[PDB]
């Protein structure tokens, strides 16, 4: 007869659980438990320990993350983390022998490494320090530097600079390992005519004078970074002093303007694969690169060029997907869109072919989400194939030999439950394990590849389930409204005893950003939660146009014209919620995150009258303060060649005036690094010059995230009490 | 019937008048009329045009303001006024010829000119640019550039630097004309050692990347800015390139270590009075030197040195009084405690006097607050003694030869009306003029000195009257209440049929720093009117210890320890208005400004229990943030041997805790250089980490003042609704 309180959620009183697991071989796998890290077979439950309670402790409490080289000899310690950005941090570390039992302590990595990692095969160890590259063939042995062009806010090497770390590699490294470790390919970074931002730091009140914290970002249009593609010979360290990494320069037609190094793909030891974007992300070109063993160096023959376009927006869903090689690197799969803009899979030959690159495996109005493995006659992929649901997620598998022979692993298995599944297969597909995100209590699974024998359950949230029975839990539904004769998903948030006849307040949860997904099967326990459980609130979201994995045509709806479809749906789908009868259309508000928070701000200014309050944290006021690499991909540059009455059409400032018809609460980091808060600071003088009274919050210190415990509290709380106020509740 | 509205308030519906004349000689002043400069006669209402509704326009509506040479023959039309900070703004300026009729167009004077002044004499200018000393000997001639080290951020020439223009001198301008203009003194400050602040600038939504402003500013301890004092021979310009100019220098017992120019003051022509401060404004030394024809040097023997001091705080109510030389500069008289702690008027000797320097002209418990003439024989003051209300203001005066014969001047007049005088007297006190901003609507008019006869009425706000006529105005009580056996004033603004038996919320307005003083019997129409004539709100204000002028006693009792008794006495002083009766206890509230947000979130972390709500716009935190010459002036220095216990012990943060029990509202804005936001920053970090819920509320490229116009309206219509919501009202 217990709701689900605000501090059930604050305090994760009702834990998830999950396995998580390291495949260490085609039929092990390393696991932790009870800061224990077990080694365990697939097959028969056989376990044994691996590392014990002890080691981590001899770091103390600061142990923040292990790594185990690849031929199980040695385990890096990770400590004294600090974080940096999205992916970024730096830390300590130390290398644990295993054989010899202890923690080597001769050549030891520096203590403040930017990145590190082993090679993918034997204990070899590259990391990051001050911006430059440096080698360890072996743990014992001292360090080789490769690169010394390293500079702070200015050379990167090794690493990414802030843009390419957060919207095109999503990653902090930007080093690759050759398969059998002979080379490590790397990129280098110059942000020299990048324009700085620069946001003030407070700190600890002890601080007399706050810091200024600078960092080298590219707003819309702004002078970009540039790059250089690298490959040392690792294996002549020993002889040398300094060795002489050779240059892969992008091809042709990529290099008249600006550009991006898109993505790295190492398909043997003697090909690598390299995929190139253009500033206008229209064009991309995928190189794949030969090492001749004569002359010493890496070629890149347009012959083996391979050019991927798209005449209805940009290319891939975030970036040009990734390529899957054959063993013998003869052919590769990579997920494209087809004639009818649906993302799926198709085959290359190493050689391009003239207007028939490609051979498409996979056919349908739905979309591959991703190619989990490749094996020599099996390729494992996910798609919301299944049930024609876009927000479901299911593993497949296709006999390469025979395309006929494409079936679903996942389906059967717990269609109640179970609807969004994650997969992670062993080293060859041997075995796999299965995690059930699915509508249902997650539930985690390993199978035999060969017939799919489920071996054993790894983790069913029982524990979970019997706390979960003594409340009451909201409901999810999870459906689709039809507009313009086309399928719109949508999912809702129904607080307990729901009762279709009576009239419940509506909050729309909101992202909205292009090929975004908030109504999906997925399980959750959320601050949504709370609101239902407690508050009697239905939290919905909606997946409109410029949405999804559901073709081209819907998510290109967008380009060139953000802040327009995508809020207009939201208002759209608000409408249809009404008219299903028991929604209390006198309270209606909507709320979002940075794009969400955009929507959320662009809607609660259309005057549409639909809503009565709204929420919007750490917006986007214009995209001429959003980073390049993004705004641009969607929005062109903000030129008056290109788009930029676009660009000043959607602003958010622009449409203080309908503002007056509503309850605004605006809340910004004031050290965020992502979206600058200079966007608040920029909404709410307009606000203020058009005489519109509302709410805002800022906090002190905080990320875009705002996730650092206290604020995490403080920042629901305070929207709790909002909502409250708005919706005539408290 | 109708009341006074937040929109009457904000939208200036009730106009107040004034008369602010410009003395132009011992019997004639200007005064402008319809854009019109009029030419007046003092004795017969005579007057004359001198400036027409024309000349202004030529620069069409940007004259900013209006300077009359001395000797009437130019003006100087002040255009592209830019402002910075407190005092300082830059300008465009223009020299019409009266004479000629029309704008002198040959040497103009630079377009970004920081500040600019005629001699005390003929039409010699003075002005400073690219923070560089220029001299005009006359308005078509050619300037002659008087120093050159002027630089930007580092050296300033004739101009203050950040914290003398705030703490010191209250005023852009360091120059100093001679009388008859043979010299220029003025003041040179190194800002080299002294720390930077830097906050960020947003300007128009149009501007991609926000400016960063920085300020060399030195907080409490730091680093201060130094000083050189020089007069140079303005005279010898037409027969040089370049004129050295004479350095004084600091008297011996200043040098020692870091310190402060107080005052300048020129005496005769061969004579000018210098008053120079130690870093711990315990001790100051008031020097005059006279001009060495022969050596051609200034001399300043200690045996004119002159020392101040205190051992209860600090000198003077903000800094050192000024001095008021006799016609021959034998003698000053000057405003200091006397042996009972009360600032009273007592005369000196050119040369000190062994323990004797003085000879109090004044006695009394009460104080002088000014000195506004000293003729002859006569010497024109205005006190706090009337009717023992140290909350008004009238004009007095003493026979110099006979300190029996001293007889008030305003006190008669219009008692009812008038409390609170302010006074203007002619070149040579013949005729003076007096301002009544006593208790009634503000009342001028001017007087022929000799008798007091009343020449005329000047403005009488019967054009406000007749239009308050038709409006529920609210009254304004002003009394004392008596804590441990001492008088301690306040005030009230009764809500119009004001019945004492009922109980309405009360909101107390606070400020109460140093030598404050918030109770007093001037007339005014703000905010406070608009929450009792329609809010029915009752807004008191108090001035408990370290306040007014009441003698050192009640003053210095805050020295060395700020948040403490000046807070408390706030919480006793609405402990006492409850016991009043008409209060009622379960809404009241306590808002302020600067200081005055300071101790409202000092009372409402006090957790008294007292207060509901509380507003604190650009509050102080913690005295380690704020500049140097205002705080070390109460507290020390921030370190070990000093105070760093009070200034730790007296910070907001360390109350966090107790705003659980409080509803609370932080207003700040974001471009403030005199408190940084890093106060407020600091605060709600500070809240957030306790937990605690609260309003917050910044306002973007925003100064201390809050004084855009759309900022201002907004700020105010945004506490009103806060109160509202408080209250139970709206
Ligand atoms: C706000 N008014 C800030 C807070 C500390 C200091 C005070 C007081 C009273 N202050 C000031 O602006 C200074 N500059 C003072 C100097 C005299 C009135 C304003």
């Amino acid at each position: 007869r217990r709701t689900y309180t605000l501090a059930d959620y604050l305090k994760n009183t009702f834990r998830v659980k999950s396995y998580s697991l390291r495949w260490v071989s085609d039929s092990e796998y390393l696991y932790k438990q009870e800061n224990n890290i077990l080694l365990f077979n697939a097959e028969h439950g056989n376990s044994s320990i691996f590392l014990e309670n002890s080691t981590f402790e001899i770091f103390g409490d600061s142990i923040s993350d292990y790594s185990v080289s690849p031929d199980r000899l040695f385990v890096l310690l990770e400590y004294n983390y600090v974080k940096q950005w999205r992916h970024s941090y730096t830390a300590s570390y130390s290398i644990y022998d295993l054989n010899k039992r202890q923690l080597i302590t001769e050549e030891k990595i520096p203590n403040n490494t930017q990145w590190i990692t082993w090679s993918q095969e034997g204990h070899k160890l590259a990391y990051v320090w001050k911006n430059d590259i440096y080698v360890k063939i072996e743990p014992h042995l001292p360090s080789h530097r490769i690169t010394s062009t390293g500079k702070e806010n200015v050379i990167f090497n090794g690493i990414n600079d802030w843009v390419y770390e957060e919207e095109i590699f999503g990653a902090y490294s930007a080093l690759w390992w050759s398969p059998n470790g002979t080379f490590l390919a790397y990129a280098q970074f110059n942000d020299t005519g990048v324009p700085l931002i620069e946001y003030s730091f407070y700190s600890d009140e002890s601080l007399q004078y706050p810091k200024t914290v600078w960092i080298p970002y590219p707003k819309a249009g702004a002078v970009n970074p540039t790059v250089k593609f690298f490959i040392v010979n690792t294996d002549s360290l020993s002889s040398t002093t300094t060795t002489i990494p050779m240059q892969i320069t992008a091809p042709a037609s990529v290099t008249t303007g600006d550009h991006y190094l898109c993505d790295v793909a190492w398909v043997s030891e003697d090909r690598i694969s390299l995929q190139w974007l253009r500033r206008i992300q229209n064009y991309s070109v995928m190189a794949i690169c030969d090492y001749d063993k004569t002359t010493l160096v890496w070629n890149c023959p347009t012959t083996q060029e391979h050019i991927e376009t798209s005449a209805t927006g940009w290319c891939g869903r975030f970036r040009p997907a990734e390529p899957h090689f054959t063993s013998d690197g003869s052919s590769f799969y990579k997920i494209v869109s087809d004639k009818d803009g649906y993302k799926h899979i198709c085959q290359f030959q190493k050689d391009r072919k003239p207007e028939q690159v490609c051979t498409f495996i996979t056919k349908g109005a739905w979309e591959v989400i991703s190619i989990e493995a490749l094996t020599s006659d099996y390729l494992y992929y996910i798609s919301n194939e299944y049930k024609e649901m876009p927000g479901g997620r299911n593993l497949y598998k296709i006999q390469l030999t025979d395309h006929t022979n494409k079936k679903c692993l996942s389906c059967d298995l717990n269609p109640e439950r179970c609807q969004y599944y994650s997969v992670s297969l062993s080293k060859e597909a041997k075995y796999y394990q299965l995690g059930c995100r699915g509508p249902g209590l997650p539930l985690y699974t390993l199978h035999r590849s060969t017939d799919q024998k489920e071996l054993r359950v790894l983790e069913d949230n029982s524990a979970l389930d019997k706390m979960l029975q003594d409340v009451q839990m909201p409901s999810k539904k999870l459906d689709f409204i039809v507009l313009n004769e086309t399928r719109f998903w949508y999912q809702m948030i129904l607080p307990p005893h729901f009762d279709k006849s009576k009239k419940y307040p509506l909050l729309i949860d909101v992202y909205a950003g292009p090929c975004s997904q908030k109504a999906d099967a997925a399980f959750r326990l959320n601050w949504a939660t709370y609101l239902a459980s407690t508050e009697n609130i239905i939290v919905a979201s909606f997946d409109g146009r410029g949405s999804g994995y559901q073709g081209d045509k819907i998510m290109h709806a967008i380009n060139k014209r953000l802040g327009t479809l995508e809020v207009e749906d939201q208002i759209e789908a608000a409408r249809q919620f009404l008219k299903m009868g028991f929604v209390d259309s006198k309270r209606v508000a909507i709320w979002g995150w940075s794009y969400g928070g955009y929507v959320t701000s662009m809607v609660l200014g259309s005057g549409s009258g639909v809503f009565k309050c709204g929420i919007a944290v750490a917006p986007v006021s214009r995209w001429e303060y959003y980073d390049s690499v993004y705004t641009e991909r969607y929005m062109g540059l903000p030129t008056p060649e290109d788009n930029l009455d676009h660009y000043r059409n959607s602003t958010v400032m622009s449409r203080a005036e309908n503002f007056k018809q509503v309850e605004y609460l605006l809340i910004h980091g004031t050290a965020d690094d992502n979206v600058h808060f200079q966007q608040s600071a920029q909404i709410s003088k307009a606000l203020v010059d058009a005489g519109v009274d509302f709410q805002a919050m800022w906090y002190t210190d905080e990320d875009h995230g705002i996730a650092s415990s206290t604020a995490h509290q403080h920042i629901y709380s305070h929207m709790s009490h909002f909502l409250q106020q708005c919706f005539s509740l408290r």
